[PDB]
């Protein structure tokens, strides 16, 4: 009845009783894209195939993701123990790229020059330096830091040209070719959708994937841009948009209002922004995006120990179990799945750490906020959702059982964090695998034959669902769920709860 | 202010600075970086609340210069009584350490243990100079009685690691798990092995002796794992050291599994979060901590959060972000102090750690939903006239928008009950006994303020006089202005009574 | 909507009409006045909900006539089903009553001091005057002894037994005022102990049956027994006949847990209670009772001193009216009226200022505490679906909740939890229609229209139903919202079905 | 808690547990102002001594005045018993009257009101006059008016320059001077009548406590009021009598104006529909403890006392409920003044009043009350009133020196008694006016030092408390106190045990 209580009763001695209710996103590679790992992957709790488009081919990703698909279908036998698991497009999206050495020694000794003339795209050295990022010039000052190579090299702006800038560099060491600029001072220009973007958005509708995590969005109308691609082909995927500087921060409710959902890739966020602030950056937006009703993914500096390590570190499970009980849907994994020495390794250390974290979660806490910053009265459907969460509590239920076509419905219960999970059940494949992004739906696709009485119709759908929670333990004979259906086809939105024995 | 704990994360900006004063305590470890009159001034400017002193290293003469260094630094600022802040001195024991020996030659300092490589540990006096890639002493006599074949061993607070794949009467063959450079003099830990060690050494016995010739504050009592082992501190502090606070070190599983005898029997504790990681996996950590925090957070005794803090800044002059997310959720827990190892005590940025400290403290507090953590601690207590008292002071401070809540304190106890249940207003500590002004460091919320006038006579005056001291004080660090309220706590009529009384004074 | 009670009454105004239905049931005792189908008619229009018939008098043929008149009343609005209004019937027994009798040839005055002789003799039973007083238990002179005391005309008349005299009684006039023929009498620290039920309720409970009455007063109850001897009485033919217990008496009081517990509700008869419980403690068994009674989600009647001036007067009292107004907002469930439209000037005009008073006091009724209340007082999968419908009502601001029902048990159970919103309860069983004007905010509606083929079509067509008498009787208009309960399946156990409707 | 289990768990054939906490006004008269029967009164309850200035002259107020404190004084040996009696003058106010001659004289009839003063003494069934020269200018066609009390109702038909022409809506007979009341209808008399001016100056001059002024029907009535009592009157309360519809609709600027509020039902029973007082009584007593300001509730209480020793089931039941609306006083008229049992009315209402505590949920009213820090008196009271709640304290002792921080404490409706300590006669005598506040005088002589006089007036409150019931040894109290002498409010907080 007190967090502070909670926190006192939890017991290191004692196995995790709830089940792990958040998402785990895992980024297929080298190390993972193997149908017998991708299987192993799949029964150890991988929910979400990513495929990183920063690096590979199409011909690539086709594969890994063919292979997905036949790691995934292998289960499909069973449709009572089959999981659904939905494919991650990640855009490479806009960068700023130093251009090719002839590496060198760099210190404030000597001042280093920047300049965009293409025909200094190969000599770059210590005096000075090529930029690919023509518009540069507009959008830096002379307090402006520039980060080279991911944060180990900072300049200092002293002299703003035209075309040219004259820095003085701070943090030295060893440049190399080709290397990311990061700006902290933002406000870049570059398009939101490059031209790889566009073409790999293209392969994306083509491979037919249920979801894109759209690199460094800084405004409504980057998100706009990459729906636009997607066009009426990809309407139903969903847009996560990642948060990766300062800009992206400060339009977070523009940002968020236009997406599907956020990633916080707090990696990214560490460059940009101090340290001391990184942690408040993500206690805001995984917030905003609660009260949103939208799913968060927090994403970089989860369990990157364990690309050579078969355990992770102390600070790495509280890390991960703090975003958990910060209110994340969902945990990404990078490299320790992708090509490091541990990828089955990092997926069921991923689950023990989401699974442990579930006991200093105080849901009714969760659900009695999230239902006050309601609005005022809203649709139908909202009081219908808020009352079966509401009855989920009273009943001690086992589960909410909802029927969808769109997910919409299962979407509306999950913003109110109910205890019990929401088994979703679908026809729609697509539905099924999208449903993973939320905090605490168990997604199952029904195949079962479309019955004529709609009535016989849902009925099914319910036994369907009450066999899976049976399985899975949910619940058994005697324990009460929740129901949310529709009412008789010809009407629109789920509007009907029961409250039914689990028979 | 904020209605839901959501909407007060929802409204964290990075863009403003903090509204809020930094209220937990800093405890920095001071060591060759950090021992010069000159940089604790710096340190003691930039947060330091509490100096520890290391035993494991260093001997008694080293460690009262130390001592000595940090009251000449303290003191320097003495002269103006509005702007003196009381400075701690913590002991930290060495207890049942055991210690790798000394690397041999003079061209190696450091040897590279590699993954896969055999290592022989032997008990050979003979080696214990001669340490390298092949062959390890350590200063534990019977380790070859409580460790199989099979057992883990644990070198340089977590860095390397072994498994014994043989067994002798003095010797162990070992295979190296975990590589990394070994250099002399390392810690060993041995999870699951019975160690026979003594809670309390002949040394522990010597060390806590000269702390209290030293009028040290508290001690922090290593590898503490059993309440036995708290009243065997406190029996060597004896009567002359009575008044000296015991924070019990949790470093292990047993430690733990008996936190409650550990807690009832401590006046603190400490979370030693890297010791912990050793015993303990990494998806379990995190619970210990929130438990530990949780239930010291509940029996009004002060918790500090240690090791694995900001340790990447031994070599750069800035952290991580993990570490600065790791620090800030310490203090989220509820921690009352954060504690510095490596960064102060040894490291080339230890002013810069001390600042960084500070500036993610004081970021944390924003994150801080007060009105929560009061409510909860207000529900789960039972009911004397002094605890209603400090209830009363609190909500209060909440209901008046508060600058502050000034505590007239002899021993500290009626500060330490109002501390208890997190107001959000800092509590000003008015005291006259220079180790209480220092001691309330140890709490959460506590800005201890000595004061340095005679009594006067007449109470009701003297109570103005003290009163108008943290008004001062409260105005000069800009906790409060002309027109805001405060609380004021007092005994009534001079005598040791219940500070049973409360006003709510308009601030002149 | 006030966040507190206080706040609550700071924004009651006078001068603005009511903004709420009136909720409470109206019930009226049909007499030598209210007899008449035309006077009905009129009754009905002015919101009487149920007709209470007194078997403390009159023939069995003579309550037929009246059943009958109240049915041709009724049943002259079934042609418009949208304006039907469902009227229950009530027969209230006569119980243990102690009664005197008749003046000997005009009326007398008790005055304070005098001799008053009590005697067995029938002779007198026609004769009684300021000197002689004959009344019907012929065991007084058996169950009394020197120092007894003994009350008549209801109260106001008490009497000190001086002298016993084997079949005669003389006594002294403690309190005087005037005495009327056949008037009741009270024995209070004496063991009368006449059975709760008489040989003549017998005959008229059985009456009830075969004049199919919706409910029974059952006058005297003193504990759970007495309930269940009217229960066995009203059989298997009787079994769905609401059993009403009146609380009438300081034992009543004393075991109401195990009557309530007993009882299918509860009638609170003040009055009564004034005669053996004293005036600093009345008010506090009437409001434990009618708190209890709401707890229980079991109807409870306020009765007895209601609007009894207007038995002479075209207009009543502000005591009165403050003193139903109290009663409503204590939780009753309905006001009954007695004499005020049983025999006095101005029937209607009684039942109209009923309406008036129930509706103004529903101005000052706390809903959103008192649901608050019940809630943290209370899951079932029945009870979990009421109480998300109330919830619901509230957040929604909807205009009624509607519920199918066919015994109106989940109607009831909408009731229990107080929404401010009214509840349509859509019944095809005009017993159960009837029977739910016992329960506070349901207004029921008779569903005529013939079963659909096909479940879903039948409750498409009750819910259109119910959403036109919302309409019709301005509860809602077109784009407000409603909450509509049902049943899942044709045969589906528990009406378990929420949803939120828009009003088409 | 809730408050349905509150009500669930009354039970009648227990006795009074908790002590009654509302005052009692009783009307002082031939049947009451005996020194004996007034000493026996106090006695049994009576906290405020009403004085009713329709009737009697200077020379008979000033000796129920001096019966009522040689009754009151009598008990001034034993300052740990005695109780403070307030005095309270009640004004004639401003009254429309009709003037005939002879001995008396049913619906239809048409009645003629004329003005003409020629009918000041000569009137019948046909012609009325009245001493209103403006009624024919505040009246329209269909206009109520009510003669005797609201005995007799009328209706204006036409309307013309110096008559009326009216209809007999209700029959009986028409005596002499007798009063007349105008439903809806905005009166622009005078306020402050010349016997009102006379009997308030005499008020001054007698020292009274109160003032219920009669027929207040805007905020500058009272501020008429408050100019005559003056500024050797400024320390008495002025308590405006809500007796008709304009009171009502105007409530919240009287209140305001007011230090007080009393109902009068049975005079707004005559000028507004009787199934709507009972809205005006709960919206008049909610607004006046909203505002923190006395309400007192008057009229139809015990009227049936007057002839009989045991009030009616409905008289106790409007008595309890004018209690739970929240009423700080209850106050008696003829019941007490010139009935039959004046001793046994204030009895009565003594029982009832404490009968009706029980009914009382006090930490509902605090929490709506608190959320419905002004200043750090405001904070002072709210948190003694939450300490007396969480240590389930015997009583909150407020040193008082105007009495302001006892006022303060009453707002919020503790559920444990206010000892307000008071060194100030008239402090100790108004805070009766206050439901849950029992004054105690302090008749110690100030010690040279203020802690002292402190601890020794808390010491006096410990045993009032011990010899009242109200706590033991070993209880815990409340104490409000200033810091320091002369401070400017009660600031100071202590939680104490009862030694
Ligand atoms: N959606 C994830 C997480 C989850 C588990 C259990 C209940 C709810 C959600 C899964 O299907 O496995
Ligand atoms: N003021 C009244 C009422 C009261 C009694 C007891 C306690 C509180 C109030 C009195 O002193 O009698
Ligand atoms: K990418
Ligand atoms: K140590
Ligand atoms: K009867
Ligand atoms: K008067």
């Amino acid at each position: 009845d007190t967090f502070l209580e909670h926190m006192c009763r939890l017991d290191i001695d004692s196995p995790p009783i709830t089940a792990r209710n958040t998402g785990i996103i895992c980024t297929i590679g080298p190390a993972s894209r193997s149908v017998e790992t991708l299987k192993e992957m799949i029964k150890s709790g991988m929910n979400v195939a990513r495929l990183n488009f920063s690096h590979g081919t199409h011909e690539y990703h086709a594969e890994t993701i063919k292979n997905v698909r036949t790691a995934t279908e292998s289960f499909a036998s069973d449709p009572i123990l089959y999981r659904p698991v939905a494919v991650a497009l990640d855009t490479k999206g806009p960068e700023i790229r130093t251009g090719l050495i002839k590496e060198v020694e760099l210190k404030k000794g000597a001042t280093l020059k920047i300049t965009l003339d293409n025909a200094y795209m190969e000599k770059c050295d210590e005096n000075i330096l090529w930029l690919d990022y023509k518009n540069i010039c507009k959008v830096v000052e002379v307090g402006s830091k520039i980060y080279v190579d991911d944060g180990l090299i900072s300049l200092q702006v002293k002299q703003k040209g035209a075309d040219f800038l004259v820095t003085e560099v701070e943090n030295g060491g060893s440049l190399g070719s080709k290397k990311g600029v990061n700006l902290p001072g933002a406000a870049v220009d570059l398009p939101a959708v490059s031209e790889k973007d566009i073409q790999d958005l293209k392969f994306g509708v083509e491979q037919d994937v249920d979801m894109v995590f759209a690199s460094f969005i800084r405004k409504a109308s980057d998100v706009h841009e990459v729906r636009k691609v997607l066009g009426e082909k990809g309407k139903n995927i969903k847009i996560i948009s990642k948060i990766e500087n300062h800009e992206g921060v400060r339009r977070f409710d523009e940002i968020l209002e236009a997406s599907d959902g956020i990633m916080v890739a707090r990696g990214d966020l560490g460059i940009e922004i101090p340290a001391e602030k990184v942690f408040l950056a993500q206690k805001m937006m995984i917030g905003r995006c609660n009260r949103a009703g939208k799913p968060v993914i927090c994403a970089t500096q989860m369990l990157e120990s364990m690309i050579k390590k078969p355990r992770p570190t102390r600070a790495e499970g509280s890390d991960v179990a703090n975003a958990v009980l910060d209110g994340a849907d969902c945990i990404m994994l990078s490299g320790e799945t992708a090509k490091g020495d541990y990828p089955l390794e990092a997926v069921r250390m991923q689950h023990l750490i989401a699974r442990e974290a579930e006991a200093a979660i105080y849901h009714l806490q969760l659900f009695e906020e999230l239902r006050r910053l309601a609005p005022i009265a809203a649709d139908p459907a909202e009081a219908t959702a808020v009352g079966a969460v509401e009855a989920s509590f009273k009943c001690c239920s086992g589960a909410i059982i909802v029927l969808t076509k769109s997910g919409r419905s299962a979407h509306q219960v999950a913003r109110y964090r109910p205890r019990a999970p929401i088994i979703a059940v679908a026809r729609n494949p697509q539905t099924a695998r999208q449903a993973h992004l939320y905090r605490g739906i168990f997604p199952v696709l029904c195949k079962d034959p479309v019955q004529e009485a709609w009535a016989e119709d849902v009925d099914l759908r319910v036994n369907f669902a009450m066999n899976v929670g049976k399985a899975r333990g949910f619940f058994k004979k005697g324990d009460v769920v929740i129901v949310l259906t529709g009412w008789r086809p010809g009407s629109g939105f789920t509007n009907t709860m029961r409250v039914v024995p689990v028979p």
